[PDB]
């Protein structure tokens, strides 16, 4: 069946592991070693079609590793994640997006900007700010909460649909 290679990038602490574990396993994890990089798998149905998702959840110390580069080159779509309560993580988005364009040597790369931790009231990044950034990159912006599951499926399936159309 059709397989999709997705990569979740963003500053440490933004919820990459929580988002991926929520999608794959339907559990919210509040204590996941931030140094663990791992690939996750799940069969899902998207628009009536069964497909296999392969998802790389990234750890900071592997950023410039050869193995990370292999996964990035073969990756087909990228979630760029920040937390809506952490301005620094939002400021960092350009760094992750720049690395993707470099490794793929392309402007036409499926990506979604993800604003996570939407269930937290102490917001510091406005949705309008993130939509403007998303617009400037030509990508969708999806609000998520790994805790409540808000937008989790939407974020990953939107990326899959982007890849599906890109193919
Ligand atoms: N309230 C809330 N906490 C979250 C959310 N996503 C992640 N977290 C928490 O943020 C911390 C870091 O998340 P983690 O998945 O380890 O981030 P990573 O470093 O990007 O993998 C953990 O304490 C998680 O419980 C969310 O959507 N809502
Ligand atoms: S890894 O051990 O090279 C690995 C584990 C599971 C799946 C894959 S993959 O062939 O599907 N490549 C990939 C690339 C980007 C994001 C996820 C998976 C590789
Ligand atoms: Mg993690």
């Amino acid at each position: 069946m059709t397989e999709y290679k997705l990569v979740v990038v963003g500053a440490g602490g933004v919820g990459k592991s929580a988002l991926t574990i929520q999608l794959i396993q339907n559990h919210f994890v509040d204590e996941y070693d931030p140094t663990i990089e791992d690939s996750y798998r799940k069969q899902v149905v998207i628009d009536g079609e069964t497909c296999l998702l392969d998802i790389l959840d990234t750890a900071g110390q592997e950023e410039y590793s050869a193995m990370r580069d292999q996964y990035m080159r073969t990756g087909e779509g990228f979630l760029c994640v920040f937390a809506i309560n952490n301005t620094k993580s939002f400021e960092d988005i350009h760094h992750y997006r720049e690395q993707i364009k470099r490794v793929k040597d392309s402007e036409d790369v499926p990506m979604v900007l993800v604003g996570n931790k939407s269930d937290l009231p102490s917001r510091t990044v406005d949705t309008k700010q993130a939509q403007d950034l998303a617009r400037s990159y030509g990508i969708p912006f999806i609000e998520t909460s790994a805790k409540t599951r808000q937008g989790v499926d939407d974020a990953f399936y939107t990326l899959v649909r982007e890849i599906r159309k890109h193919k």
